[PDB]
């Protein structure tokens, strides 16, 4: 299927990105 492991666990998870914020 589609990038699941990629995503989470391994651009936001392992590496680091900005998903957002709360304010």
């Amino acid at each position: 299927a589609v990038g699941i492991g990629a995503l989470f666990l391994g651009f936001l998870g392992a590496a680091g990105s900005t998903m957002g914020a709360r304010s």
